[PDB]
């Protein structure tokens, strides 16, 4: 049993809810919240901008030190950093950004990072301002992630479309 509430069950291990991931993280304090990161960990907008704002920019400060030491992530890659006031840990995962021309096949590699964590609160990778089709992102998620993933979808209209079209 875990503390996630109000989710629709899509499969054995994937659950979904119309929710603001920031508010959901603040209430659950999950072990892992996933950020929709870019390779530079520049958390300017979308999910990343919202998560970072909720940490009062502490996420960005920590991220800048990480990049100064380690250099950029790979598209499809990830790193584990602090969850600050939102979670124990934040898994920063880089989905391909279609608006940068990045190969959508890397979306599966991005979701594979979730398998290193038994339970996660996450957004749909490469959705929103990353330009991919969220229906496709949900399909890749379901077909790739084997650990228990709680997906937060901010837009109610999109949430309803994702549920109604799910196979
Ligand atoms: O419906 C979805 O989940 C969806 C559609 S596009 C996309 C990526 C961009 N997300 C955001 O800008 C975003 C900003 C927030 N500010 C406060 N809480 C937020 C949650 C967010 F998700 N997510």
């Amino acid at each position: 049993v875990n503390s996630f509430s109000g989710y629709l069950k899509l499969t054995d291990n994937v659950y979904i809810k119309n929710a603001d991931i920031v508010e959901e993280a603040k209430k659950v304090k999950p072990t892992v919240v996933v950020n929709a990161a870019n390779v530079y960990l520049k958390h300017g907008g979308g999910v990343a901008g919202a998560l970072n704002k909720a940490t009062n920019n502490a996420m960005q400060v920590e991220s800048d030190d990480y990049i100064a030491t380690n250099g950029p992530l790979k598209v499809g890659g990830s790193c584990v950093l602090s969850g600050h006031n939102l979670a124990k840990h934040c898994l920063h995962v880089v989905g391909p950004n279609v608006n940068k021309g990045e190969d959508i096949q890397l979306l599966k590699s991005a979701y594979e990072n979730f398998n290193q964590h038994e339970v996660l609160l996450a957004p749909l990778l490469s959705a929103g301002i990353f330009g991919a089709d969220p229906i496709h992102s949900l399909r890749v998620c379901v077909d790739t992630v084997r650990t228990n993933v709680y997906l937060a979808v901010f837009d109610k209209n999109l949430y309803d479309k994702l549920v109604s079209s799910f196979l």
